[PDB]
DNA sequence: GAGTTTGAAACT
DNA sequence: AGTTTCAAACTC
């Protein structure tokens, strides 16, 4: 949906948002892109890599590790995603959950 | 547009 | 686990 700009990753490692996604590129603005038809051998060699490194990379789509943003910011991935932090994050000083002041006045 | 900040993903 | 790399979020 929304463009990449890789330059440095080839769009073959999970930096790459298209990659995560399971997607080919499209219409993005990255450099030297591997993730496509053109580069299917290579393509391919990455995905496994990517894959038997942690064998949930391209399951159907746990916690952030913030430790500046508060969890109130688009690097939280948390808070990217619109929810609340849970048990399994590893936040440090997080004000994004349910009772949260700062939360509550930056929504609105 | 340039430069800084950030934390997941990668690497050792 | 510590460190580096990376592309996006953010700030100016
Ligand atoms: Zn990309
Ligand atoms: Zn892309
Ligand atoms: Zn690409
Ligand atoms: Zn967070
Ligand atoms: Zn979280
Ligand atoms: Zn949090």
């Amino acid at each position: 949906r929304k463009p990449c700009n890789c330059t440095k990753s080839l769009c073959l490692k999970l930096y790459c948002d298209c990659f995560a996604n399971g997607e080919f590129c499209n219409n993005c603005n990255c450099t030297n892109c591997y993730n496509n038809l053109e580069h299917e051998n290579e393509r391919q060699k990455a995905i496994k890599a990517c894959l038997d490194r942690n064998p949930e990379a391209f399951k159907p789509k746990k916690g952030c590790n913030c430790k500046r943003s508060g969890c109130l910011k688009n690097y939280c991935e948390c808070y990217e995603a619109k929810i609340m932090c849970s048990s399994i994050c590893k936040c440090i000083g997080c004000k994004n959950f349910e009772e949260s002041p700062e939360r509550k006045t930056l929504m609105h």
